């Protein structure tokens, strides 16, 4: 493979920080 812990780092940091807004955008009333 080329690129596996570069690319996939970008992704892995987008997953962490999607985690904790999608659970919140879950419930609570603003955001």
């Amino acid at each position: 493979s080329g690129s596996w812990l570069r690319d996939i780092w970008d992704w892995i940091c987008e997953v962490l920080s999607d985690f904790k807004t999608w659970l919140k955008a879950k419930l609570m009333p603003q955001l």
